[PDB]
């Protein structure tokens, strides 16, 4: 806390204090961490002339050089003071030093436009035509290589811009490493007047008229944008440019000016020789209502990917919108989605890609909690994919990725799909979604409040997607609302699994008992179960045997038979003692007699315990499929069905008991 | 084609043929579908006379609409034409209708700058302060309710304007649904003389100094940023307004007079009341190197996700830099990626999230194809996700999802992990990513023509991803060249499984053959024959049993060793007449004597057939765990470890047999 003393002293311009902190013995070209500032730099930039002085007396280093490379002799161009330079001067060895982009103390003269100051490093020897020496990296795309006169053209600074042209031999025609010139940063500057004198400068001392900046876009293009008659009169008057000129996307001046209602600007370059072939023109005219620039003008492939949506997108890309940003979109029925509580869900086409868009008032509270969250959630694959979001004056629309169905309307469409008892696989592949969805959500420290089978949406590659946050919250605050989301993925395994046939608005009206009752299956019960009552909850629940395949359930029951301890009925074994130390209102006491009378004998050639199950049903499934069991297999039907349906309860119970021993082994390799 | 006929003469405005056209008996009221335009509306837009009445004449209804509602009448307030607006009223039950977004003739006269027709709307009982009544979903996001003064002001037509407040009783402080009055508008006008004009009509009227448009900007504010000095005068001489009112940021004006540079305008709000607590002023004035404003106002837990990047990101965010649109960036060594061919790939922060910035020349070829292929990738969940692009005026930005490692990297990293022979997951986990990312990709029409280990990226999470697109082509064009990616993916799968000990380059110049040679097993083998020679080519390998795990391969062979048919050893059945119709070069023709003598004996109480070897493994599996197995089970070990290594070609074998059979059932559970 020496030189700290010190860099506050000379920032409070307190002189003595100075005086006092460098008689003490406290280091003149002290450096600060961040951005490497010395108190010499500090001076020169607060335009400070005795604090200067003092510290070039006590030892302090003028060519010491911050982070960006500058040293206090540059950053004295800034400030444009002369005595300040001189001051400077005899410890300056090159004048034309710069920092790390290539700004010498003459550059920063005519940025700023200090004239005196200019002046005098002219004299003293400066470079005029210097092109910035810049990084690699930005060398390699073409950035760097500006010069003074640029500068002093893009910052409007006239003064210094016919000093440089006039006085000092700048070379006007020079170009920085992207090929701009002079010209080119002059029509950037926003201040016509400024503008229009240096261009007329420029042009008088011949720079080139046919040059590109950023778009490829001519100086004359650049003025039409800017909407200038003024300067697209002083540059047609060059007889040498090229007024049929395109910029990237193959616009013309000529086209550009009637698209903009730029009638005496479009007229004018009609006259110097512009082509009608450039664009319907007579159209864009009529569209913005020129009466009269359509008079004077007379006389003178993509394919959509969504099947629902496929022809109104065609028919959106075919006609003529104006872009909000990047989004092209046109409010009519024949492009509406859904309504909503505010602005509707509309087709919209975004950098060319087809999205659904969501409208908001602007100033919505819901809405800023929307983008906020989707921008949060790019990574995850399970939320609707998000593209961006585009403001007008008014509305703020939020484009999403377009899905074909929300889950309601997916489940009743494909109602039809299943036969009667049919393993039901792609609710599990509905579920097991979501699970990662909120699963991420939740972890991203968003919750959503809100989870109902609207906000569900299914794309053409039936993927299933997590879609709606207006109302989602950073469950960081009141870390009791996340339960609310597990509550409603409830209701939402029930509703999924029930195929849509109960309505959720009934499920909501409910209580948790009345749910685990209406649930068809103890798998789906125990599931719901957890659901209502418990982070990587939902991670740990995508184990759980709901999400098991029928053929892994009857897998894993074989798998435990196989046991060796099982087989023998050695009943003082580790795994035995698991499934059963004695004494059951199960569906499987009393196993042997509710199982089929022939089947049962044949098999004999077997108690009621839990262990001669598993033992049965891994013999029974090696051998069914012999050919001298016939009658058997008949009989039986599907043995993973057979077993499911005739003892319901069985894998939550084997489940349950074998949960976290070394007996995991034998459950389905799941998800992680 | 006989009102087809009419509608191009009157557009021709040839008034005899549509005379010849009309007495022909063609409809005077033909609306062409797209946008519901009649030969009537075309008239008066035009502007044409002689061809409206003659239509009227015909029997034309000039209170006929097009698409958004709007009649001739209407549409005669923009042409502003008085003796055409005369013409028509007598049909014109109301003077106030109205198209869908609530326009009526005299706001579009306003709106339009039409004095005379102005005039005459007036003395005819136009409404002057209706609000605009428009749709349902538009008024729910609060836009509609614009006033003929809004409309003026907007457009800086100040002779409208001041007739309106004067001479037509207009309410100058009226509102529009998001609140804002014509103040407002007029503060957005572009030209600095017809909005310095219209501010002071409407003050001196009486508008409301203290109102909101979008940010929650107020006139002051708007001003500021328009960074003109006579407006803020104008409005700070109301001695009403609140100078210390926040934007939606929490930005007061003087906050943003000092950031912007704008010394005058900022010491002029102080002298008029503004805080100076309103934020760093002193810093900010600094900063900008205001040394004057410096001198005058003398006087007077953000958490990153990544774990290698994280402190660089948290000073990312610390640190002051001004955005490029919605990226926050600063080139310095410090946040640095990685070089390019380019312009390198620097740390960004990018709507507030963490992302790598790969940097072009705004005009770079590569540049184009690269953000061309990642706008059509954003459903692709192996593709580095993609965030958006911006440019400044030189380099165009490309913002990625930001990973830990490249992949090269990455199993370098891991290269200790697994003991010398350990089953290799995660190879599978890293290549049926990038199956997926290129299967995809390749869906898209975009193929990536540099496949190589520095593309790809592996996240925190361990997720691998599918990342540089600036060599990328729509493969379309030229179909030949898809071939490419999968001749690469082949070098890249021996990359990923020979663990990173053989360098990329070195694989890109061996030949297939040799390739094909270094790799360690059967199932490497073959997945790489198939991928130098061949777009679900790729979905249809992931079932390819390269990727089925050691337990599978197991339990498909076992699952087929219970084949009946192979138990009794039918040798007329079908599936047997599959594995093996007679004369082998295979490692399983004498198989019996290539295991071990102990175990091989302890089993007979077995022919050389391959049947017989799966009914071998079969009976080995089921039975290797039982107590008197314990010298069987000690010394096969690991059984699908054993059963491998014995048999390299073995599971290649069977698959390639069974391959598209009914007997496929026996494969594992695969992805689809």
């Amino acid at each position: 806390s020496l030189e700290e003393m010190l860099t506050q002293a000379v920032q409070e311009a307190d002189i003595e204090q100075v005086r006092q902190l460098l008689e003490r013995g406290a280091d003149a070209n002290f450096q600060e961490e961040e951005w490497g500032w010395s108190p010499l730099h500090s001076a020169v930039q607060m335009d400070s002339e005795d604090l200067v002085a003092l510290l070039l007396k006590h030892g302090a280093d003028p060519c010491l050089r911050k982070r960006n490379g500058a040293t206090p002799f540059i950053i004295a161009g800034i400030t444009g003071n002369v005595r300040l330079l001189q001051l400077l001067l005899p410890n300056v060895e090159d004048v034309n030093e710069c920092d790390v982009n290539g700004f010498t103390a003459f550059m920063e003269a005519a940025v700023y436009g200090r004239v005196e100051a200019l002046r005098f490093l002219y004299e003293n020897g400066a470079d005029v035509n210097m092109h910035r020496k810049t990084k690699q990296d930005q060398e390699r795309i073409r950035k760097g290589g500006a010069t003074a006169l640029m500068d002093a053209a893009e910052k409007g600074h006239v003064g210094v811009v016919t000093i440089l042209l006039h006085a000092m031999k700048a070379e006007v025609d020079a170009r920085d490493n992207m090929g701009r010139n002079a010209l080119v940063y002059a029509l950037l500057n926003p201040d016509d007047g400024k503008a229009k004198a240096i261009t007329r400068l420029l042009l008088d001392h011949g720079a080139d008229v046919n040059v590109r900046g950023e778009g490829s876009k001519t100086p004359l293009i650049l003025a039409v944008e800017r909407k200038n008659l003024d300067l697209v009169q002083m540059l047609l008057e060059q007889e040498q440019i090229e007024v049929n000129d395109t910029d990237r996307e193959g616009k013309t001046a000529l086209l550009l000016a009637v698209e903009l209602r730029l009638e005496e600007i479009a007229k004018l370059l009609c006259h110097r020789g512009a082509s009608t072939n450039c664009g319907d023109l007579v159209a864009i005219a009529r569209r913005n209502y020129d009466s009269d620039l359509v008079k004077f003008l007379r006389l003178h492939n993509w394919k959509p990917q969504s099947s629902r949506w496929g022809e109104a997108l065609k028919h959106l890309h075919r006609i003529w919108r104006p872009m909000i940003g990047k989004l092209k979109i046109f409010i009519d029925e024949e492009y509406k989605i859904a309504d909503t509580a505010e602005g509707g869900i509309y087709l919209g086409l975004y950098e060319d890609q087809e999205v659904a868009v969501k409208r908001f008032s602007e100033g919505s509270t819901r809405g800023q909690q929307e983008v906020s969250c989707l921008q949060s959630s790019r990574a995850n694959d399970n939320v609707v994919t998000f593209y961006g979001s585009e403001s007008d004056g008014s509305c703020l629309h939020v484009c999403l990725a377009l899905c074909e169905y929300t889950l309601q309307e997916h489940l009743a469409n494909h109602r039809g799909d299943a036969v009667p008892n049919e393993e039901d696989e792609s609710a599990r592949n509905i579920l097991s979604s979501l699970f990662k969805a909120i699963g991420e959500l939740h972890r991203s420290g968003y919750s959503h409040q809100d989870l109902q089978p609207q906000n569900i949406l299914i794309d053409s590659k039936n993927g299933t997607f997590l879609a709606d946050f207006d109302k989602s919250i950073k469950w960081a605050e009141d870390p009791q609302k996340i339960k609310r989301d597990l509550e409603a993925l409830g209701l939402l395994v029930l509703y999924v699994v029930k195929k849509g046939d109960i309505s959720f608005e009934t499920l909501k009206n409910q209580s948790f008992e009345e749910v685990i009752q209406g649930s068809p299956d103890e798998e789906t019960r125990d599931l719901i179960h957890h659901l209502f009552h418990p982070e990587d909850r939902l991670s740990s629940l995508l184990a759980h045997p709901f999400f098991w395949s029928w053929e892994s359930r009857y897998r894993t029951l074989r798998d435990v038979g196989n046991e060796s301890d099982i087989k023998t009925r050695n009943q003082n074994s580790r795994i035995l003692q698991l499934l059963q130390p004695g004494t059951l209102s199960t569906s499987f006491a009393q196993w042997t007699t509710k199982i089929d009378s022939f089947v049962m004998e044949e098999m004999n050639a077997y108690q009621d315990t839990l262990g001669d199950l598993l033992k049965f049903i891994r013999n029974l499934g090696e051998h069914i499929n012999e050919q001298k069991n016939k009658k058997m297999k008949s009989i039986i039907g599907e043995p993973s069905q057979y077993f499911q349906e005739k003892f319901p309860d069985l894998v939550m119970y084997v489940y349950t008991k074998l949960q976290n021993t070394e007996y995991m082994k034998h459950f389905p390799k799941t998800h992680n």
